[PDB]
């Protein structure tokens, strides 16, 4: 049965998982990965749970990123032109997603927040799989109020 399921793809360069995958099913979207994603070299050979071109802002004009939100948990942003990571969000449990409006949302962290700005206009999938994640690694039980 095919992994197809889980994928959603939202152009080009651009899809989220479903996240309630089984293992062997994780086998195969890797396989899909490793055999067919352009990006797999930059990700430590983690498992891609979304990604796409966003603008982050800095200096005078946005510079465009490849963002892959995987596996670990990790999300690298990646140069598209020069084909070379040019850096990562770090994670913890500090770390919060915002969704400023439909096209523009922050990644806070402790040190820094990254003003991102998504050019296909979806800010919120972004936010919801960022948190999702979240929600999955720092909450024995998601679901419940409080921990």
């Amino acid at each position: 049965s095919n992994i197809e399921q889980y994928i959603h793809d939202l152009d080009s360069n651009s899809f989220e998982l479903d996240l309630q995958f089984s293992e062997d099913e994780k086998r195969l979207l890797l396989e899909k990965q490793a055999g067919g994603n352009p990006w797999h070299q930059f990700v430590e050979n983690n498992l891609i749970l979304k990604m796409g071109p966003v603008d982050k802002r800095k200096g005078l004009f946005a510079r465009r990123r490849q963002l892959l939100l995987t596996e670990g948990p990790h999300l690298y942003y990646v140069d598209p032109v020069n084909k070379v990571l040019k850096g990562e969000i770090p994670w913890s449990q500090e770390l919060r997603p915002e969704a400023k409006n439909f096209k523009t949302f922050f990644v806070h962290t402790p040190n820094r927040t990254y003003y991102l700005m998504d050019p296909s206009g979806n800010a919120h999938k972004w936010c919801r799989k960022i948190q999702e994640v979240w929600r999955q690694r720092y909450q024995s039980h998601p679901d419940a109020a409080v921990q």
